């Protein structure tokens, strides 16, 4: 019945650069939509970070974006959606999506063999909620979860290409090659850039499911079943970036990696 | 973080029997989800009635499945969907999901030329529904709308693989396989029995989208979204049909078109 134009911007919050690949994602499968994106550099990381400071951190760019005018809010950061995801889509009154239930919900789809494999930082593994959620939905799988310490650095560090990347690929995931998986979950938003690599020393035969694209995924039904899209006539008018740190190394980041023209980002305090 | 095990019904309320195909859909993409439905033939059809009696009697059948303690609701049938869905959806603390944006959303996805087509009672057809939700998000679609004036009938005395339903379905749809058509919407929930017949007459390149089930695909993001999955330890353990008419020639249709044991179907009053 009754369609609502919303040109509102969809709001994207994170500790970092990584959530950068959840927005790469967003423009692509949502082209008429507007985006704004805060990434809190100055405070990154979050993972050693008590969950008190994760929380507070997280309500200051959520309180920043509604301020701003989002319609609907993504935490594109495996951290964050952890601890703060609940409170604050109990607390608001707009929707709010994270980055892990997506993609557990893909995977879960995806695996034939039920071999599932996830990869992440030590504090994403460590916490054992893509286990957590995987079998909570199917308890037969069989789940292996590898931590890669390095992939994080070599990402932000813009050399995902490089030969450094593609050895420390190679050897952090070799023990994974063994175990009969069909479906890995990039269980961190800095690894689709490193995705090339990924695929080719996991084979042809290992689906991969990107956590921020299923994420967006999500946001598209989310759209339709609140009444908040936008519509194809306004297209995407705004695409705004905000960092509490350098805007420097951001700009030239996101740059590199959304491989698109000039973005506008900007330096914020928090 | 907090994920709640809820063990209470899905519901799924219908004019008809159309809305059997929903449920089969369910029953396969959701093995752990308790099922309740509704169908409410002593009073079908729906379509030809005026907007007030399909809202008082989508009310009816919405009213009953709440006290019988559904945790979402799926109006499985376009005629309720477009009539009543929005101010139920408005009015009820639960989620309640229609049969018509989903299978739009899937359309334009699918499509590669972007010509789409959309099959369906006349009812539907004329209603626009399709055609609007279709452009409202790819203006520069060639939308094809085809009522298929006898194909419920067919369905509906299960007749859905005679020669009388392969006749009727290759001459009712010969002007739809010159277009150029590479996208079929399925706008009728009877529709889904007659598949193997359409998509014979349509051509191996034509993608068949069925509205039912990417209905039941957003109920999956949906149970996620608000926390409300049953567990897997638990599994369906409850699936009960009520229909306001011939309980009879309805467990005789449901065991059918399902195809699966003996079902539970109880007549009622609304």
């Amino acid at each position: 019945m009754i369609r609502l134009t919303d040109n509102r911007p969809i709001g994207f919050i994170d500790s970092g650069v990584g959530g950068l690949t959840v927005v790469k994602e967003a423009l692509k499968q949502l082209p008429n939509e507007n985006i704004l994106f805060v990434g809190d550099t100055a405070r990154c990381p979050y993972g050693p970070r008590p969950a008190e400071q994760v929380i507070q951190y997280t309500w200051e760019m959520t309180d920043y974006l509604v301020e701003q005018g989002i319609k609907m809010l993504v935490i594109a950061c495996n951290t964050a959606t952890a601890v703060a995801l609940e409170e604050i889509k109990a607390a608001l009154s707009i929707p709010v999506i994270g980055v892990i239930l997506p993609g557990t919900r893909a995977a879960v789809k995806k695996t034939q063999n039920k071999q599932v494999g996830i990869i992440g930082t030590i504090g994403t593994v460590k916490s054992q909620a893509y286990e957590k959620a995987l079998k909570e939905k199917v308890p037969e799988l069989t789940v292996t979860s590898l931590a890669c310490p390095k992939f994080v650095s070599v990402v932000e560090s813009n050399e995902y290409h490089s030969s450094v990347a593609k050895k420390i690929v190679a050897e952090t995931l070799a023990p994974l090659t063994t175990k009969k998986i069909d479906t890995l979950i990039l269980g961190c938003t800095h690894y689709p850039l490193l995705r090339p690599i990924i695929q080719n020393v996991m084979g042809e035969n290992v689906q991969l499911i990107d956590s921020g694209a299923e994420t967006v995924g999500e946001v598209s039904m989310l759209l339709d079943y609140f009444n908040l899209s936008n519509s194809p006539q306004n297209g995407r008018t705004l695409c705004q970036f905000y960092t509490t740190g350098s805007a420097k190394l951001f700009e030239e980041i996101a740059e590199d990696w959304l491989g698109i023209g000039h973005l506008n980002v900007e330096h914020i305090e928090l």
